[PDB]
């Protein structure tokens, strides 16, 4: 089971951790990637986790997307965990980089839901230019079921815990 995590709610955990990491030592049922639309696993929490699986989860992610056409700003697909899950659970959250609406990141944390427990970054955060704080705000006013929260950059860790 999921071990060192710090217990922020009746359902929100977190831990300073690499998710891969985290997922080759749990293999928990579901791990969610901060995905785009496209699929396009190619940097930040994406990126790790599709090179972990040895580009598997990109092959796989392009029949999906060849078949089914992108997914939408705050959605979400269900798709193979290869080595690392049972399933991952691909959100798109907003990436503020993009100029996307930072109101779909309620939406996308919704997906969640869905899940009795998983392992998960905190979405719309590093690369996809959102505020860390306000993402695990949101995280703990939307999600009910138990969420394992994996945040890779320590410093960013410490101010989560310290100003929560
Ligand atoms: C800058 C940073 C570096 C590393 C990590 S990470 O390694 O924990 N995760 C991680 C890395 C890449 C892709 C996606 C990930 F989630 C997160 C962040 C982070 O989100 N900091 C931060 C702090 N205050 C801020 N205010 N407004 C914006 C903003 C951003």
């Amino acid at each position: 089971s999921f071990s060192g995590y710090l217990k922020l709610t009746d359902n929100v955990y977190i831990k300073n951790a690499d998710i891969v990491e985290e997922a080759k030592k749990v293999k928990p049922t579901v791990v969610v990637n901060a995905a785009n639309v496209y699929l396009k696993h190619g940097g930040g929490v994406a990126g790790a986790l599709n090179k972990a699986t040895n580009n598997a989860m990109q092959v796989e992610s392009d029949d999906y997307i060849a078949t089914n056409g992108p997914l939408k700003v705050g959605g979400s697909c269900v798709l193979s965990g290869h080595n690392l899950a049972k399933h991952c659970l691909h959100v798109v959250g907003p990436n503020v980089n993009k100029g996307e609406d930072i109101q779909l990141l309620k939406s996308a944390y919704e997906n969640f839901n869905q899940h009795e427990v998983l392992l998960a970054p905190l979405l719309s955060a590093g690369i996809f230019g959102a505020d860390p704080i306000h993402s695990l705000r949101v995280c703990v006013d939307t999600v009910r079921t138990n969420v394992y929260l994996a945040v890779f950059d320590k410093n960013l860790y410490d101010k989560l815990v310290s100003s929560f």
